[PDB]
């Protein structure tokens, strides 16, 4: 009766445009593999920090994730977009990139 | 790669959860600032519940920011910053999900 009114690439473009800083969680998970949310918090801060230092060797800025509140917001954006997902180990959450998240990492670099 | 519009939308639908309330509010009431959205989301959900209680779906600003974050990331709502104020509205993709959910309500009933 009615097709989905936006193409796969138009939808992917919207997800790419709102990814913003979440790209750091994707880079971490893509390079390091699945990880505990707590460790992902640390790695995202380290990846971002090192990337800033690559450009400004005397860089000394604030953590992109200074609080659990910030961590929860960043993962919330990625979970809502279906780019990362998690599995439970008791109260621990193990995160990894999803198929759409991978579909998106490619679509990113290329463009 | 190789994901159809349908496959992608399925993924967005599976992760929407309670965010549907914000899409419904924005669609019905039109664009509004974030503080009003918070009130309306609670008011909308409250009413739905009242006739189906007590607890606010968004009891704190934290809950409000987590819910809107999931929606913004999925590209379902969008906002314009004016100073520290933000005016939100539901997007084309947000309406695609509203329509997709109504299609499912239709099939599941």
């Amino acid at each position: 009766l009615s097709n989905i009114s936006m193409s796969s690439s138009e939808i992917i473009d919207v997800l790419c445009e709102n990814l913003n800083d979440g790209i750091w969680a994707l880079r971490v998970l893509y390079a390091e593999g699945a990880m505990n949310k707590e460790k992902l918090w640390d790695y995202i801060n380290q990846y971002h920090k090192d990337y800033q230092i690559e450009n400004e060797k005397d860089y000394e800025g604030k953590k992109i994730l200074p609080s659990r509140y910030a961590l929860d917001i960043m993962t919330a954006r990625l979970e809502g977009a279906g780019l990362i997902s998690f599995k439970a180990i008791g109260r621990v959450r193990i995160y990894d990139v999803t198929d759409l998240g991978n579909v998106l990492i490619k679509e990113l670099e290329k463009r």
